[PDB]
């Protein structure tokens, strides 16, 4: 009989996600219940992993296979058969998969590496500029420039940020139809429906509208190879409106996640002062040039150790589902049938202490001095198998070099003493969080 | 710019300061009178010793350096082979065996090993309970019957019952003389004069081989929680191939070498620090009688002998027994911003003198202070390197500091320790650093076991 939590009669465990919080209440759920408990709705059943001896049986692909969660349904109201909300099985999902993947190679980073330059440059010139005394919002900061960033990279179209306070009209829309869907999980609507349709058009005729200005001019981002990329296998090209969902799912996927993982990191690296200072001496001594290269960029290891150390404590994609593709028996003790559910709570996983210790809740880069010495499938901050995220390379060289920038221009105070508050829409953010930066006057 | 160099012997320039019978300390003094860094020239060899943090921060970026085999290392292979610590990063069974026996080397893993490292200490504490009054220990040479029986019981499920002698086992004679013939020749041509030393030094190597090859020939089909089981049925996951019989043999006889004697100079200087430093062992003591609330420690215990644990990273950072580790330029690059270096260029980190580097420590570097360790998250990076760096670092780093916490913990448990003769501090060099000569006095607790 397996663990589960409180009921509320004819809704089951519905409730308990009827919060502002539910990967935190989870959490807190798998840390009474233990590695796996039972989650009941109406109409729908799915058992929660916690612990690497369990996720890594769940990882087996010849077992189990990528589930669209109830949120990742709501999102494909939106995001239609992109990669991130299509099944395996369909055909459009190994068709993209195999024309984006060249695109999101380390390989190709190289060529995206200086309209990353770009946006870092404008996110550094705005707090130099900034008064004494003045301080910075740094999740709205943070998400200013991801955001610019996969615009920039993606479709060479410059959302600039850094010159609004009010979000752009289609981020606006975005993120009005994401808490729609998040609302959905926990919920006189046809108010509701009426905005949510309303947001749906405004992002698809933006992005319809670019795919027909590109005229034909070829430009270094996402959106030429998916105008122009041949599928190997089926030899077919992405038709325009899957290459509309595309654009949508990276616009989503491509900015609010790594936003979250830099925000994570400069909180745990000013609650960490010594961290902070090897973080920085690293900067100052790899980051001899007054622009980054892509190859010095690559040289910075102990930045690379706090993002991971960041995505350890607060994965910001904090949750995948999985269903089991025939009846089989997970860890020995709970048999499942074929199309049972199964939902992998990362930070739970990443707080195993059979696998990390028992100092789990301490921030400590040096757990990725050796990546060979994680044990395999404990650490899963990008999903797992052939459905991990394609654009790990594209964020982490985008933190990495935003953050050895940071490190290198400014020392940051903690001027508040800010108290960790972990705002959740489909992603976590650290909500509230704000900084001082005193420049250390490095000209660009 | 131009970079010091200690004093010559004409045409054999650097080489005779090596001929001595403290090479590491004779170097060490050498960059007390020279500096973070000096130049070492030999008749066909060119390196450079690091001495400072400034400096060695540099070398310890894996995207400028990578591990090299200095000529000890080079000679070690001769019956090391292409083991863990004597094979090159570019060599496929070097990254072959690092992600195979990763997973048995963890912090995690050594809840598994824990009860056969108790076995080992409780023949020590047994040992020494048994002495008769006015009787004394020999402190290095029963750390070292220690750090073997255990290396050898976690590891291979073998038991070199050293406990129960006084002649150590032939794979030790051959082992030992194997290790002093490969320093010897750092100093010498391939005349007839050294037609028996190579005469014997192949008869220790057949020891060894003939030793380990049977061992594992012989592991049966059981199944035990040991390294041996790791290498016989671990597979890599990059490659999907599993060591082969040859690599295995290296392996043991790596582990064999290295996973017992740092361990027991560690644990023999420990001692050393603490009877000459009677405040540091009164607080170690108490510690130890706090937490060890037990006959047998528990894992979770050792884990919680926090002073313990400073105490051996201090004697880690006065007297690291694996003194030194060499590198090599992978490209042209420009060291300290004043050095430059080309491609292949080479560099030895003489870690005892990184450890007495007064910008990171402070003035009193030479004094015996545990208490610097107490968050040890506060030293700068690279500033203290016993285990070596990067992803070449000490595989076993783990199993070492746990076999000697707890076997410290039950040492400072059991007995009240006494400095008899006031021992004067001598260093014997092999090519580890250990405490020659050290014995004390231990008064039994009489705490059962
Ligand atoms: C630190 C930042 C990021 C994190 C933590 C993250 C996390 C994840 C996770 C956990 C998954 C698997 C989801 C599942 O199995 O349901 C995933 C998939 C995906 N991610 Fe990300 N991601 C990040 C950045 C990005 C970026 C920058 C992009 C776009 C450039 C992106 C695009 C995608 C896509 C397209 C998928 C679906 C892949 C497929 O199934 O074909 N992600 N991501
Ligand atoms: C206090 C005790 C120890 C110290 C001070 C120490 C020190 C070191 C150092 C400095 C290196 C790097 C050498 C180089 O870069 O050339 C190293 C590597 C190594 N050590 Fe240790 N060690 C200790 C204990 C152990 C133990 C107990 C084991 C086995 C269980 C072990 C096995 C190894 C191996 C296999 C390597 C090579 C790692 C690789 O390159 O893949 N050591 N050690």
């Amino acid at each position: 009989e397996m663990p589960q939590p409180k009921t509320f009669g004819e809704l089951k465990n519905l409730p308990l996600l009827n919060t502002d919080k539910p990967v935190q209440a989870l959490m807190k759920i798998a840390d009474e219940l233990g590695e796996i408990f039972k989650f009941e709705a109406p109409g729908r059943v799915t058992r929660y992993l916690s612990s690497q001896r369990l996720i890594k049986e769940a990882c087996d692909e010849s077992r189990f296979d990528k589930n669209l969660s109830q949120a990742l349904k709501f999102v494909r109201d939106f995001a239609g058969d992109g990669l991130a909300t299509s099944w395996t099985h369909e055909k459009n999902w190994k068709k993209a998969h195999n024309i984006l993947l060249p695109s999101f190679s380390q390989q190709a980073m190289k060529g995206y590496h200086a309209m990353m330059v770009d946006i870092a440059v404008q996110l550094v010139q705005k707090w130099e500029r900034l008064n004494a005394d003045e301080h910075i919002e740094v999740p709205e900061d943070m998400t200013r420039l991801t955001l610019d960033t996969i615009g920039l990279c993606g479709f060479n179209y410059r959302f600039n940020s850094f010159y609004r306070d009010q979000p752009h009209p289609f981020i606006t829309s975005m993120v009005r139809a994401l808490d729609e869907a998040m609302n959905k999980l926990q919920r006189a609507y046809d108010e509701n429906k009426r905005q949510f349709q309303e947001d749906i058009k405004v992002m698809n005729d933006l992005v319809d509208k670019i795919i027909a200005d590109r005229s034909g001019e070829q430009s270094d981002d996402l959106l030429t190879h998916m105008l122009n990329g041949k599928d190997p296998e089926t030899g077919e090209p992405l038709d325009d409106e899957n290459i509309r969902y595309q654009i949508i799912t990276f616009l989503i996927a491509g900015h609010e996640t790594t936003s979250g993982l830099l925000s994570f990191a400069l909180y745990f690296l000013v609650k960490n002062p010594h961290v902070l200072q090897k973080a920085a001496e690293e900067a100052a001594r790899v980051l001899v040039d007054p622009v980054p290269s892509y190859k010095q960029v690559k040289q910075l290891k102990y930045v690379g150790m706090v993002l991971n150390e960041a995505l350890r404590l607060w994965p910001t994609a904090p949750a995948f589902s999985l269903y089991a593709k025939e009846d089989t028996v997970l860890g020995g003790e709970y048999p499942l049938e074929k199309g049972d559910e199964l939902m992998v709570l990362i930070p739970q996983l990443h707080r195993d202490k059979t696998i990390w210790g028992d100092d789990v809740e301490e921030f400590r880069p040096e757990r990725f001095e050796n990546p060979s010495a994680i044990p395999q499938h404990a650490f899963k901050p990008f999903g797992n198998g052939q459905r991990a995220c394609i654009g790990q390379q594209f964020a982490l060289h985008e933190a990495t070099l935003v953050l050895g920038m940071m490190l290198k221009h400014f020392d940051f105070e903690d001027h508040t003493n800010y108290e960790l508050d972990i705002k959740e829409t489909l992603t976590l953010k650290p909500e509230g969080f704000v900084v001082k930066a005193k420049s250390k006057k490095i000209p660009l």
